[PDB]
């Protein structure tokens, strides 16, 4: 069936005040179908509060409005984020990659998920010894936000625990 619609949400701050329900739909239309768009507004002047959301139809959709980033919505550009179960950070904690997990088996993974700046595989201060856990770090928070929604990571044949990092 489709997914859980929280997870094809994306939270749009930075409006400009002038964007509407209808002039965000017409923008975010342009990567999928929406079934929700809303400008926030106080209740009693109507004016914008400056952030608004939209939902997609599928979170293929989230991803390619994400990935057509940096969105310009009636002039201004505007910060679309994903919702997690928002702490916006670009590394991540990966746990229960053993002594066998080599940089490339995290790297090949990982990279399909967002740009790849850092791969910290931590090894033991006194001996060297690989301590079994590693930091991933991204160039932008979206691939972070796609990780830790997922209930699996299969990494080298392991089964890792994955969460943000600091
Ligand atoms: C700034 C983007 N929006 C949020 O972070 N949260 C929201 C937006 C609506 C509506 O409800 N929560």
């Amino acid at each position: 069936p489709k997914e859980p619609e929280q997870l094809r949400k994306l939270f749009i701050g930075g409006l400009s005040f002038e964007t509407t329900d209808e002039s965000l739909r017409s923008h975010f239309e342009q990567w999928g179908t929406l079934t929700d768009c809303v400008v926030m507004r106080d209740p009693n002047t109507k004016r914008s509060r400056g952030f608004g959301f939209v939902t997609y139809a599928t979170v293929e959709e989230v991803d390619a409005a994400m990935n057509a980033r940096p969105h310009k919505v009636d002039g201004r550009v505007v910060e679309p984020k994903r919702a997690v179960s928002h702490l916006t950070v670009k590394k991540i904690f990966v746990g229960g990659i053993k002594e066998d997990t080599e940089e490339h088996h995290l790297r090949d993974y990982f990279e399909q998920y967002g740009k790849i700046e850092v791969i910290e595989i931590m090894t033991d201060r006194g001996s060297g010894k690989k301590r079994g856990f590693a930091f991933v770090t991204f160039d932008d928070h979206d691939s972070v936000d796609k990780i830790v929604i997922q209930k699996y990571h299969t990494v080298n044949g392991h089964n890792c625990e994955v969460r943000k990092a600091l």
